[PDB]
């Protein structure tokens, strides 16, 4: 089969908050095989499932306690196979997250470790006295944790946790830990899962003096894992994560000369915190510059464009000291979660204003790379920030407006979370049964946009070239495919509230007719004088530029 | 200013979960000034107040981080003074809870007692070493903790935490820790407050080998505190928290010869878990043996009868292993915590019966000693087990059912907890506005019972006699007041679903006419032959036995 | 089953307001066969059915527009045959209504008579030329109608409409209409149902001079119709209804000598408007004296008691000026419709005193008449009284607290009348699904009472002796059975709020042990001296007087 990660849109279907198929007030794998038709109807080809393993849910389940067993709440591991079989016989791809760099303080490998120095599971985790080692590494959570080392009583030594107080980072130097964190990678691929993500890759190895992140030793292990995947089972997308400066530190794609020997796909973290900056700043540079700075990429790796995920809009080092602008713009009513992010969903971030919403949908549907959509955001939900942790972005999705937002058929007290009841973004104001009918509802509009993004095999294997006109508050680009008689396209996105005039310079494509895509309204021929256009506030076009 | 310990009913109104006059999602001390009228309309005279001092609300508010300032959320201390001024004018006495056994793991004292001993606060806490010390007392919370000692990374030593490990018990041997705690009272009593309820008194001074509870020396400091209270600001009702064996230890009153030199009252903990095990077993013995097995009390103190409070429900740690059938009857739900495991409220306990609830309210208002009323039992409220911790019995009060249970005028997602929404026990099925007009509604039955109990001073300062009869499924009293031509009264409470015939033994009162208290419908004159009555399921009468 | 109506309980179920099997917005026969398990689980044994024939729904569906056709929106004759052949499988018998003395002004008969003064249908209706004939009848609908003669301008004459303006009376003097009015009965019986509630019987023949009510010829015609139903289709009952003064005015049974040659039952309108005044007046005279003033009955006919039906309280023509008292106690607000009973349902009539409701259910199931329950009395349901006319007593049922009270899944605008929403009465507070769990719910209490009443063949086929004591405010019965070792039964019912002593003279049953029925709690053996029982306010006992 083809590369299939160049042409695809990913969905973040949290196994929780989607559907309760047994009245347990929580998600369920067998509860997703019954709503695996809303996805196909929506036109989504690859599904992405965050981890669901045996893990006391102290932090969104990223506290694995066993990498060999499905959490009993979310059905057995004989229901994951059913989900895979049902999502393969319908034309959908599912990738399951795999997280390294930690383990909950309950895995036998840790309890039997702190209680048994010199035992086999003795040096798996990082144990070393003193609070001076790696004294230059930054601290991520500037709210809960404040030491990054902590103190373990039973052994009285220290331990190395990079994320929380109950997540001891594994010491990968021990050449036996990198045979039990790789035997998992060689097991789930045996179930037929098509590719698996890698989470928190930059923080694996840490050595003194350096910054402790993205050391030139993680990449050796990544190359080893990629070679293992290639030799054992070909054709899987080892999606990755960077959240680093664009530079050369985000490129985990391997040596360009070979073409690819590492992660097949990254995430556009450098650009995610700048789309909003550009949109509110009424300009296009905060996006054009960021797309220009990033170096080139190999010929067999996509770029993973996206807007929001199950995190809090990580406004970290990725952004320079202009964070003081986004704090004062998107973070009034203090809700700064740590020094990173704003902890708000897409729709609330934009005053629920529809125009900005479809503008951003177009921007993530056209810019270089495949899009990834959070399970909501196609209805206009979110908010409910006041809950503990960053759990204002994991409320159950709001289907039909019956009791408990049609999530399940149990008591409204047994639900693991209460469906929102905001006067605006409530479960009685933004539904799925109240939007699948109206032909201009946001769900249907995004479905249409997806529909017109599959009839041009030029949005996924194309190119990028910013044309630019006199007006600085609007950008344009041409996703032209390669070869003779290219499947050229055009895009002209506004970035201001009002309507503006644009003087494009498409003379390089002279003798071309800009056939529209919304309604096939043949526009004026591409003359030689400055091409002229006039757009409304937050408006956009998707031309075709045919001969 | 009389004793008033006896002629008084107590309301367990939490500062939170009651009202919200600031539109923030939590009870406010300004939320009681404009609501006190309702209490005066229900027939109450003394309004209780659990802890509300400046503290992280990590457990209830007993995790005190300061003993001198009100929590900033609940207004300011001037608001407390205004509450006192506007509640005394109605003749309602306010008494606050007071926790002195411990302060939270954030108090200035604990911090300066950590990381740098040898200072003035070096031994404001019980600092020890090794897990062999005071190794006789049981662990209370046997569901979360496992060791009861804990550690400390900044000093490597151990601290004797008794409850949770974030509010370590103070070391009471110093004549400095207990010379400031007796200043907290010095301050609070200066605002016009009326007494205090000591929290977890038994767990003062401990010594090796003993059980650390009820040690002969705690009473020394108790007598000192009583002398302090009496000498300055005379006439303030104290209380106690004695969850010990019946009368064997619970006896916490001063020398009987000298009248009284300890707690001015007490909470009849040994009785609570029995009012239930008698009604379920269809017999009266368990309510009689343990009401007689208890020794007497000094004739200057009451006996604090209550039926439910904010706890794990029916504390079952001081009753023999034959309270192990209050798991197969009252705890069918597989959710039992803290070695007793019910965590429900009064109404859901009694299978939602309108007869049993009224029977239990009658018993509460009838048995010896002044009663304590829990805030959510004059409506018929329920509970939510699946809320974690004992917070399931602290859901906000369900007033009018319009919006978020009329509790507040803020976002439904902003409240600290979601108002109950069960089909049977919700802010729609049970309300105050929906039960404040229709007679026979519990809010009116209880009001009438209280109004009748405030006109016959024979339940408060009266004697007690168990008439007994041929029927082993009904209990009778005579709450006569000792004296010449006193105010006699009778009570005959059934304990069986089906109707029963009763043959009492009132021959000691020959030639008295039982003028019934409800409507004054006279009865047959008492004759030398046994007096004969019949009752339906779970019924009662309150005869006046006039001359 | 020669009679089957002595050991039977009837349930009035309006075909609308009971369910919705096709999302129409109204009842449905296919929406009733689905629910013939809730009725069969309750214990009902003969369903009831008001009018449903093809007709405009201008007057509660009593404006017949055809006789052989089922209303289009209730299904077809196939659906009715399915209902009859299903309910006849679960030991359930169906009896339908029938209208004889009116026909909406849309029937082909009346449209053909309106014009064409000479013709086959010219004498199927009453017609005159001046409005003086029959000047001694009653204006039943005193509120709207004012003359009782209507003009019909097409013909320029006068017609004599009994009840309402558009309901012209038939003319039974014609020897032809008495043939269609028997063919309709023959056909409807031919479908398979058994029984008929001959309606508006005491108005058929309108003679000159007299009041036009109970004219001697009416009984002759009824004798003819009963003979018709008896000679063919043997074994079919046929009820009746009077709403007249007790005695010969309710002679609608046969000639006592012949056993019976008229209606097989009757509706005890003399007594229904008297239970309420007996209970609210705190006495027993209005019930016992009235049950004694009713003349005897033919030995082979039941008496069919009830408590409330779909009409108003109908307190007129069967009540003296004592009704002037009831208007001042049972309806203080101006909600008295016509010059007859009030438009309120049982529950709201009494307030929510569950004791009163239980007492009324006991009286209904105990007294001589066979019970007739009305849907919505089985639980505590309210009634909206501003809906106009008398439809406020036929609100749609309330099954569950889901959307539109779980009545129907259709859009919440189709429903003819919105489900109630009052704070005390509503579909959120009194739901047949929120009361099927608790074992004290009014629904369960009624089910248990019906279950017990079925085990003693002495509540329906037994005699009736009143006893009387010293208190007027109590009622006593001994429903003995003729013959040796009949299932004797005693009943004591209170009628005063406060508990009462009660001394009865049971000297005729010496040496009889009163075993109670609810729990089998044996009572003291019957005493030659007055038996003494003490009963709580609004209470009752059902002893069995075994040997
Ligand atoms: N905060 N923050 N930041 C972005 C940073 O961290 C993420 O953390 C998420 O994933 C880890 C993986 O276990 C999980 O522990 C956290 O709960 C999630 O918020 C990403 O892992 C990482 O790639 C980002 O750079
Ligand atoms: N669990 N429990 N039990 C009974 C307990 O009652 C008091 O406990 C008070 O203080 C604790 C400490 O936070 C609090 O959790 C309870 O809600 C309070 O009632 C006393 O500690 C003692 O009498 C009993 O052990
Ligand atoms: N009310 N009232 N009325 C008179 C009469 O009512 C019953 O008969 C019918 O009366 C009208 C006309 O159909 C309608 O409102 C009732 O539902 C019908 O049953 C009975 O005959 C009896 O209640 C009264 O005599
Ligand atoms: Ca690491
Ligand atoms: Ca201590
Ligand atoms: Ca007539």
């Amino acid at each position: 089969d083809p590369t299939w990660f160049k042409h695809a849109v990913f969905y973040e279907v949290l196994v929780r908050a989607f559907f309760d198929a047994s009245a347990d007030g929580s998600g369920d794998l067998r509860g997703l095989i019954d709503r695996l038709d809303y996805l196909q109807w929506l036109g989504i080809d690859c599904i992405w499932l965050p981890p669901f393993y045996d893990s006391p849910l102290r932090d969104g389940g990223y506290d694995i306690r066993d990498f060999y067993k499905v959490l009993p709440e979310f059905g057995t591991v004989d229901d994951f196979v059913a989900l895979v079989d049902a999502a393969h016989r319908r034309g959908i791809r599912i990738i399951t997250d795999l997280v390294m760099n930690h383990t909950s303080e309950s895995h036998p490998w840790f309890q039997e470790s702190r209680r048994d120095p010199d035992g086999p599971y003795g040096d798996y985790y990082v144990w070393s006295d003193t609070s001076e080692r790696y004294t230059d590494a930054r601290i991520i959570f500037v709210d809960t944790e404040e030491s990054n080392w902590s103190f373990d009583p039973v052994r009285r030594q220290f331990y190395w946790h990079r994320f929380f107080s109950h997540q001891p980072d594994l010491n990968y130097d021990n050449p036996a830990v990198q045979e039990a964190m790789i035997d998992v990678i060689r097991f789930w691929l045996g179930l037929g899962i098509d590719g698996f993500r890698l989470a928190a890759v930059p923080y694996l190895f840490e050595r003194e003096g350096t910054n402790c992140e993205n050391l030139p030793e993680t990449h050796a292990f990544l190359k080893r894992v990629r070679k293992v995947v290639d030799d054992e089972f070909p054709g899987r997308v080892l999606l990755a994560e960077a959240n680093q400066w664009p530079g050369d530190v985000v490129e985990y794609f391997g040596d360009p000369n070979t073409g690819g020997d590492e992660c097949h796909m990254a995430f556009h973290f450098p650009l995610m915190p700048r789309i909003f900056m550009a949109v509110r700043r009424e300009s296009r540079f905060p996006i054009s510059e960021i797309i220009a700075q990033t170096p080139p990429i190999p010929d067999m790796a996509q770029w993973g464009i996206f807007l929001r995920n199950h995190d809090e809009l990580t406004l970290e080092m990725v952004t320079d000291e202009e964070r003081d602008y986004m704090y004062a713009e998107y973070a009034k009513d203090p809700r700064m979660k740590a020094n990173v992010g704003i902890r708000r969903r897409l729709a609330p971030l934009l005053d629920n204003d529809r125009n900005q919403i479809e503008l951003f949908t177009a921007l993530l549907l056209s810019l270089p790379g495949s899009p990834v959509l959070y399970y909501g955001d196609e209805i206009g939900m979110g908010d409910v920030i006041w809950l503990g942790d960053r759990d204002g972005v994991r409320i159950p999705m709001q289907w039909t407006p019956d009791r408990n937002a049609g999530f399940s058929t149990a008591n409204p007290g047994r639900l693991y979370l209460p469906p929102s009841q905001d006067p605006v973004y409530g479960y009685q104001a933004v539904n799925v049964e109240a939007q699948r009918d109206t032909s201009t509802s946001l769900l249907n509009f995004t479905r249409t946009m997806l529909a017109v993004r599959r009839r041009h095999p030029a949005f996924a294997v194309g190119a990028f070239q910013e044309l630019g006109g006199s007006n600085p508050s609007v950008l344009a680009y041409v996703r032209q495919v390669a070869g003779d008689d290219g499947d050229t396209v055009l895009c002209v996105n506004n970035l201001s509230r009002f309507p503006q005039p644009i003087e494009l310079d498409l003379q390089q494509w002279t003798n071309y007719t800009p056939v529209e895509l919304t309604g096939h309204v043949e526009f004026p021929r591409i003359g030689q004088v400055p091409y002229l256009l006039t757009l409304p506030g937050h408006g956009f076009y998707w031309f075709q530029l045919t001969t």
